[PDB]
């Protein structure tokens, strides 16, 4: 209806993503996972291999120690141990177990400083393609928690009435142009102390203000690429079991 | 080490869930779905058909009014429509198109107002299994917009200094033992008028208060439940791109 303008282009206004986005949640597995898995992959041949992974890993959780309560988390030691057995083989490219510490600041300074730290193990170009996923993922660890409270992968430890112990287990596997012949596993196992009641920490948000005393294990394993178009769509169904 | 109590059972401590939860980011897809694609399955044989009807459901998005803004909803009518060209044919069990306003209430309000119809559609049955994903999900409508601002779900319409315009389309698929012999797939086109900024709506959380007017569009569908166990992994592969 209108004249047809000549083209206006803002070279930073961040295009609309084709990325298309299945969350699953599996009721009663055969076998219990308590790795949320969070999958970057651009050629779905390669979701089979992701889960398989998450599989693997699972063997990496070990409990903590009595005095922070009855929680499991991924273990960076025994993550390295299980690396090996892993077939096909592959290479541990890095690893982590660092604490991660602040006083009365924002929720969102902590999740940066964990970010920081995630980032360093990905890498600038791995982190670039998932920058997105990991941000989220980082963002509820610390908050939108209520939700999520029940879920398998997070185990709640002693609560008095100035702290909160709590565990919190999440996967990355990746699988694009920044990756190559390889897909990339990055299991995260935090060991996180914060100075509020759970009923507190429950509704915590990126604005709220917290001190911190957090314990992050991560590693990053290297898998050769193993297309599975060719097998059926019941092994997929078993690697999410955990019985393939 | 200490001497071993008896039982003390409260029976309305909540168990920790088994549930199996993984994310897949489907990254340059050959064909876009603009749908959040949630699914809630307890055996994975049912994926394919998951996927197969967020596929049919693409069909169903509608542009806005130009003066709401260039935004894409699922619209329920054209849902209708679609529904029926649906192969294997199924039932339009239920739709609603109703609006919900509130004035200077926590966005917390919003968000139980938005559940309140929601749960309508799915029933008591329906919504107990998919509580957890289900409030989430509304949660994730208006809050947590930061890191999602940029995805193929959500759409930016007209920004003004005192109100912001957007679309998100979500889409449940529900396979468990409240569906029975059929598969339950509930699209959900939200149109989001709130009286604020896109910079303060980006980092809006549960606590903020705002004023809001939205138009909700969704419908229940049942489709008889196909097994895909014996088909190839290529063709889910495929569905994922659209091209199945
Ligand atoms: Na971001
Ligand atoms: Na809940």
């Amino acid at each position: 209806h209108c004249p047809l303008e000549d083209i206006k282009v803002n070279p930073w206004k961040t295009p609309q993503s084709t990325a298309r986005v299945i969350t699953l949640r599996v009721e009663d597995p055969n076998e219990i996972n308590n790795l949320l898995s969070i999958n970057e992959i651009d050629n779905p041949n390669y979701i089979l291999q992701a889960i398989m992974l998450a599989n693997a890993f699972q063997n990496a959780l070990v409990p903590t120690s009595t005095d922070f309560g009855d929680a499991l988390r991924f273990s960076m030691p025994k993550g390295l141990e299980i690396a090996n057995t892993i077939t096909p083989m592959g290479a541990v490219v890095s690893y982590v177990d660092q604490n991660v510490t602040q006083t009365n600041n924002q929720v969102s300074v902590m999740i940066n400083k964990v970010l920081e730290v995630l980032k360093t193990v990905l890498g600038v170009a791995l982190s670039g393609s998932v920058i997105d996923q990991l941000t989220a993922a980082v963002t509820n660890t610390f908050t939108n928690l209520n939700t999520q409270k029940n879920e398998a992968w997070i185990f709640w430890g002693k609560e008095t009435a100035n702290q909160t112990n709590y565990t919190y287990n999440v996967l990355f596997a990746i699988q694009n142009a920044q990756t190559g012949g390889v897909m990339y596993c990055v299991p995260v196992g935090f060991e996180i102390k914060v100075s509020a009641v759970k009923e507190q920490v429950l509704f915590f948000t990126i604005q709220d203000s917290a001190s911190y005393n957090v314990n992050i294990q991560s590693l990053k394993f290297a898998q050769p690429l193993v297309s599975s178009s060719q097998y059926p769509i019941a092994d997929l169904t078993s690697a999410i079991n955990g019985t393939l």
